[PDB]
């Protein structure tokens, strides 16, 4: 167009009333901790995990004007760079609060993955910090987790930030009563110059776990429907079951719930999870 791609100009001309509709929030707003909670919530039930675009290797777009057109406009599905800074935008023309942080994930072996390519939100409110993430596969906190000592509880679960080897770390708690990590942080403000590297880095890996898979994953109320692979956990009301998906017709019967209210992303979800299970025998 006329406007410069990447300008202050554009992001600033986005029309957020659209991306409300997208999330199904269709109230008024204002700064208090109980909006914020709103949006969070629209956010994550409205918005399915997805990168079914990257499965070939196909980098995403970092742009805020990108990530908008490709959310709300084509309603496709989120994750950490495409939801997350987005998502963090949008509060802060909203008037919030919000810092944009990089994080570490720990992996279900027992250890941390190579990159801090990650992202978290901090935000604000009346002196107290709040994180919230609308970019992440597994499950995490779905009402903001306050930057406080302490197990907080939430559906079920309970969550809690604690410093651990020099990190605020996120930790969910097991059924036996152990705590596991989910991710750490640093509290280091990020703008796009500064994630940028992320696309490099998962252009240049070799086997990316974002690359020839098949990942999404839904919240629901008390809980989430997570698919990796041949594999669905069901999280719901503080336990986890797990099944392995046997037959495409079952796969598409559990992707049709992930993707509920997205029906035009199924087919290129189920063909997208053969092709990952075959590609795999």
């Amino acid at each position: 167009g006329l406007v410069p791609r990447g300008s202050h100009m554009e992001t600033e001309s986005l029309p957020w009333r659209e991306y409300l509709e997208r999330i199904g929030y269709q109230g008024l707003l204002n700064n208090s901790l109980e909006c914020l909670r709103e949006l969070y919530t629209a956010h994550l039930r409205s918005v399915p995990y997805e990168m079914l675009d990257s499965f070939d290797g196909t980098p995403p777009v970092l742009g805020h004007a990108e990530s908008f057109a490709k959310l709300v406009h084509r309603r496709r599905g989120g994750n950490c760079l495409e939801s997350t800074p987005l998502f963090g935008e949008f509060l802060r023309q909203a008037g919030f609060e919000v810092r944009l942080v990089p994080a570490q994930i720990w992996k279900v072996s027992g250890e941390w993955w190579d990159a801090w390519d990650h992202l978290l939100l901090i935000v604000t409110v009346d002196g107290e910090d709040w994180l919230l993430d609308v970019g992440f596969l597994m499950l995490t906190f779905a009402e903001p987790l306050k930057v406080a000592e302490g197990p907080q509880e939430q559906s079920g679960w309970r969550f809690r930030v604690a410093e651990e080897e020099g990190f605020p770390t996120v930790s969910h708690q097991g059924p036996d009563g152990t705590w596991t990590a989910v991710y750490r942080y640093r509290d280091e403000p990020q703008q796009r110059a500064d994630y940028e590297w992320i696309i490099d880095f998962h252009k240049s890996a070799e086997d990316s776990p974002l690359v020839g898979t098949l990942l999404c994953s839904r919240n629901v109320p008390d809980g989430k429907l997570i698919m990796i692979g041949e594999n669905l956990l069901h999280a719901r009301n503080g336990r986890v079951s797990a099944e392995f998906i046997e037959t495409t017709s079952r796969a598409e019967e559990l992707l049709r719930v992930i993707f509920a209210g997205h029906e035009h992303m199924v087919e290129s979800a189920v063909r997208t999870w053969e092709k990952a299970r075959a590609d795999r025998s």
